[PDB]
């Protein structure tokens, strides 16, 4: 009853152009079986959303990568939030929610905005730039490590560690095994910075440690929660901002609408997250035999959710393949959905908003003027290089 497909969603062919294969996956049925990796797949919005919103049946504690923690050793100690189920999930989630709250956003907004304005001003002096290295990477590197309260030394390890984390959610292909074999220095750096004495007062890291006396988390849990922000908090935003700039470069009409109303910046970033979905795929593991879209899935089975596909499903979205900065984006799953829905989403949106605001007010045109190069990662979608010419407004 379940169709079997030979599509490898972790192949370079797929990463290069995933959209046709995603339609094939959606149109094959609500649930498919991927023979390449012996996992179930769901690529339609309705089933992805259903799976995300049933954490009892579709759990995270057995890993959200291909590997089943009940069968294999996790490459690093499990995340206390991403790779936990309720009730263990609930208090660490509450702490990170309070750390990355509205009040915190109010304390960092002016600084994030100033840095975004300054970066765009710098880039306009250069005119011809790489929108990845010089903007999508450079801007979050100029604000997030500082907001964490990291020392200056060693920050070159942050993006490699993130690449490793997102590759490690994948199957044991070359991308994954190469990342892990090179991992030791990046892990050593990240783990050390997670300790209380290495995190500057007033930062996100110190704030997590400060919550260790409320009864929500203990002191021994705090380093792993800092590790969650150092895993998830930088490379995601790099690919989100890169997505938005790439979208504005490819859809000049939308850049012109954004210029005419810079208060569209937050939605323009949100629509970039829907349209490119920086985080493409994640797994769950079934805790029982379950019926999903008329198909029966056995206990202890890995289920691959195609978030990018769900965000392009014409069953849910009108003109899904258009970038539309006045689209009603609510309901997209680019930040997940349900109890694990991105706890850093206010930081992500703040970065994206103030950068797109700066572009809207300072830039008249973004023209690609060189070869675009894609970055291949088992979980992350984005570019390696995006040469553009920026015309000042
Ligand atoms: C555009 C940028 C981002 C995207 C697309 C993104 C995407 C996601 C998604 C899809 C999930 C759900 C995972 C799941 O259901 O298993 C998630 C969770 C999470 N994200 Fe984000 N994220 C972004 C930025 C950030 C930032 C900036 C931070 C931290 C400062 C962050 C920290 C986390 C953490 C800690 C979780 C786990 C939450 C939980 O399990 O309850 N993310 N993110
Ligand atoms: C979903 C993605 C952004 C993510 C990656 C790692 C962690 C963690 O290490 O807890 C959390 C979320
Ligand atoms: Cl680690």
């Amino acid at each position: 009853t379940i169709p079997h497909l030979a599509i490898d969603p972790f192949s370079l062919d797929f990463f290069d152009d995933p959209y046709p294969d995603q339609q094939t996956l959606r149109d094959a049925g609500p649930v498919v079986y991927l023979d390449k990796w012996n996992v179930y797949g769901v690529a339609r919005y309705a089933e992805v959303h259903a799976v995300l919103n049933d954490p009892t049946t579709f759990c995270s504690s057995r890993g959200v990568g291909l590997s089943d923690f009940k069968k294999e050793k996790p490459w690093r100690p499990p995340s206390l939030i991403l790779e936990a189920d309720p009730p263990a999930h609930t208090r660490p989630r509450a702490v990170l929610s309070k750390v990355l709250s509205p009040a915190t956003m109010k304390t960092i907004r002016d600084g994030f905005a100033a840095a975004a304005d300054a970066k765009v001003d710098e880039l306009l002096q250069r005119g011809c730039i790489d929108a990845i290295a010089d903007l999508a990477e450079a801007y979050p590197l100029s604000v997030f490590p500082d907001a964490m309260g990291l020392k200056q030394e060693g920050r070159e390890h942050l993006l490699p560690y993130a690449g490793l984390v997102f590759n490690a959610f994948g199957p044991p292909n070359e991308l994954r095994q190469t990342a892990i074999e090179r991992s030791a220095p990046h892990q050593a750096y990240v783990n050390e910075q997670c300790q209380r004495p290495n995190l500057a007062p007033g930062g996100f890291g110190a704030c997590i440690h400060a919550f260790t006396d409320t009864g929500e988390i203990t002191p021994d849990e705090a380093p792993l929660l800092v590790r969650s922000l150092l895993s998830a908090g930088l490379d995601t935003t790099v690919n989100g901002i890169g997505a938005a700039v790439y979208c504005l470069a490819r859809f000049p009409g939308e850049l012109q609408r954004l210029r005419s109303d810079p208060t569209l910046a937050r939605n323009a970033f949100e629509e970039a997250v829907r349209f490119e979905s920086p985080v493409q795929t994640f797994f769950r593991t079934t805790t029982r035999e379950v019926e999903l879209g008329g198909a029966v899935i056995g206990e202890g089975e890995k289920v691959l959710m195609f978030l990018g596909s769900a965000n392009r499903d014409p069953r849910r979205w009108s003109d899904p393949d258009l970038y539309d900065i006045t689209r009603k984006t609510s309901g997209h799953v680019g930040f997940g959905s349900g109890v694990h829905m991105c706890v850093g989403q206010l930081v992500a949106r703040l970065e994206g908003e103030v950068m797109l605001s700066a572009l809207a007010r300072k830039v008249a045109a973004i023209d690609i003027d060189g070869p675009v190069k894609r970055r291949f990662n088992n979980t992350l979608r984005g570019l390696e290089s995006l040469p553009v010419k920026l015309t000042p407004a």
